[PDB]
Formats: structure tokens, C-alpha cells, sequence
């Protein structure tokens, strides 16, 4: 129905003919989600097809403290989803989240200038599109340049056309977690070069990769200098497998996470400088030799087979 305790919403639906009208209960709330449970929004056409600024559907959102939006079950044609994006451009919204959708149709070109919105931390999970090879680039046309955080999880044909993608001036973080099929090569063809110029925190979790050395080379090969870096869910190994004449580790690279993995012994290509190094829940063997350890700063360790006896 619509349960909220003075700080959220849900609008958990499922019925064969959703009476969305109750939605207005959780208006002007900061956090808000709109479930739908395997819905087909293809007969739902109205209203948004005379969408922008009238004398009725425009100033109602001149200031509507809804900063965090989630829309996680429906199936939206692109002809309208963009509509929802456009109206909100007026409003005060920052984080947008699509989850388990399926965009159909084909996305329309934009008339005037940047009618888009100042999205802050746009996230994506299991969302499928139309012109699959190019969905971000097309979607960018309705986002304001100011973007801080990108999380992209799940897909079908992971790739995107990193060639008409524009700017990303300040994409601070970047999360490509939960894509068990990205890989070190898929990675280089993920973060387009001379694009994503400024990347601080950087999550690359369960993307099904192996050794760090490849990642060291791949980021240098690409064109990024990360700060934090998360790998907390891969099948990691330990070798000198080609190549590493001197793995050009990104100097100012900092906080590294290697928790929860098939980590056998500590690998190679570990820069001697960090800030924080997490590593719990591993399958390790005693020694902290310089042959198997860079100078830490502070290592949180709560799992591991060191805290084993019992």
C-alpha cells in the first residue's frame, strides 16, 4: 500500500490495476520509493505527454523536499521515464535510483538547452534499455553536468559507447560492483579514457577479476588516478603472471579493500603507501613479511584463520 514513518515511503504495489493516486500521501518526503512488482506500464500513458511547464504542473514542484527517489520494479517506456526526469528537474531532487526495470521504446532528442536535473548519486541495478550499447550517453542528455556518484550494477551486454559520452566533470566516486563478467579487459573498455577525469573513491567489487597487477596496469593504460579502491569480492590469486616490470601503481592511491575472497597468500604489486587497508574474512597464513606486505598504516582484521582456535 503505502507505509511511511514521517521520513520515507514505499508504495509497495502488485495489483493488476495499481491505483497510484494514493502516492500523494508520501509527497514532499525526503526518501521515497515506488515498488510495482513485475508491472507493465505500457497502457499507463497519461499524464506526461504535455509535460514541462504549464500553469498547473510546474510550480507545484518549485520546492518539494524530495531529495532521494527510488523506483524499483516497474517497466517504463523511454517516452515517459524521461518525462518523469524532466518534471523533477524543476524540483529539488538529488539521488535517483532505478532498480530491476526494463526500458522500452526509444529515447527522444531534447529541444531547448539543459532541461535536465542536478542528479547527485544516480544508481542502477538490473536495469535494461533499448539501444543497449548506448544507454548512458543518451541518458546523459537529460542529466545536468553536476554528477558526483555512479553506481552501475547488473546488465545484459555490459558495454557502452564511451565515445559520445560527454564530460562527467566531477564524477567523484564510481561503483561498477556486481557484474560477475566485467574482467580486467572489460574494465578498460568500461571507464572511457579522458572521460571520468576526476575519480576519488572507486568501487570495483564482484566483477570477477584476478590479480591486482592487471588492475594497476589497466588504470594506468586507461587514464584515471583513484583514491580509495574496493575489490572485496573476487577470486584473487598470487603470481608474477605477465606482466610487471614495475607495476605503475597510482602513487597517491590509498585505502584498499580485499575482504571476503579466495585469497590464498598475499599477492604482488602492492604499493608501500596507503592510508587504510581492510582485509578481514580471508584464508591466510601467518607472516607479515616485506616479501608479502607493503608498509600498512592501520589494518582492521577480524576474520582470517588467525582468529580461528575454538
Amino acid at each position: 500500500e503505502l507505509d511511511d514513518e514521517d521520513f520515507r515511503c514505499v508504495c509497495n504495489f502488485s495489483e493488476p490495476q495499481p491505483d497510484w493516486s494514493e502516492a500523494f500521501q508520501c509527497v514532499s518526503a525526503v526518501e521515497v520509493e515506488i515498488h510495482a512488482g513485475g508491472l507493465n506500464l505500457e497502457p499507463f500513458l497519461k499524464r506526461v505527454d504535455a509535460d514541462a511547464d504549464p500553469r498547473q504542473y510546474a510550480d507545484t514542484v518549485k520546492a518539494l523536499r524530495v531529495r532521494r527517489l527510488t523506483v524499483g520494479a516497474a517497466q517504463v517506456p523511454a517516452q515517459l521515464l524521461v518525462g518523469a526526469l524532466r518534471v523533477l528537474a524543476y524540483s529539488r531532487l538529488k539521488e535517483l535510483t532505478l532498480e530491476d526495470l526494463k526500458i522500452t521504446g526509444t529515447m527522444p532528442p531534447l529541444p531547448l538547452e539543459a532541461t535536465g536535473l542536478a542528479l547527485s548519486s544516480l544508481r542502477l541495478r538490473n536495469v535494461s534499455w533499448a539501444t543497449g550499447r548506448s544507454w548512458l550517453a543518451e541518458l546523459q542528455q537529460w542529466l545536468k553536468p553536476g554528477l558526483k556518484v555512479l553506481s552501475i550494477a547488473q546488465a545484459h551486454s555490459p558495454a557502452f559507447s564511451c565515445e559520445q559520452v560527454r564530460a562527467f566533470p566531477a564524477l567523484t566516486s564510481l561503483d561498477l560492483s556486481d557484474n560477475p563478467g566485467l574482467g580486467e579487459r572489460g574494465l578498460m573498455a568500461a571507464l572511457c579514457p579522458h572521460k571520468f577525469p576526476a575519480i576519488q573513491n572507486l568501487a570495483l567489487r564482484n566483477t570477477g577479476m584476478e590479480t591486482p597487477t592487471g588492475v594497476c596496469a589497466a588504470l594506468a593504460a586507461a587514464g584515471v588516478q583513484p583514491h580509495s579502491l574496493d575489490l572485496s569480492h573476487n577470486s584473487l590469486r598470487a603470481t608474477v603472471n605477465p606482466s610487471a616490470p614495475r607495476c605503475m601503481w597510482s602513487s597517491a592511491l590509498n585505502s584498499l579493500n580485499l575482504s571476503f575472497a579466495g585469497l590464498e597468500q598475499v599477492p604482488k604489486g602492492l604499493p608501500a603507501k596507503l592510508r587504510v587497508l581492510d582485509l578481514s574474512s580471508n584464508r591466510l597464513n601467518r607472516a607479515p613479511q616485506p616479501d608479502e606486505l607493503p608498509e600498512v598504516d592501520n589494518l582492521t582484521l577480524d576474520g582470517n584463520p588467525f582468529l580461528v582456535p575454538g
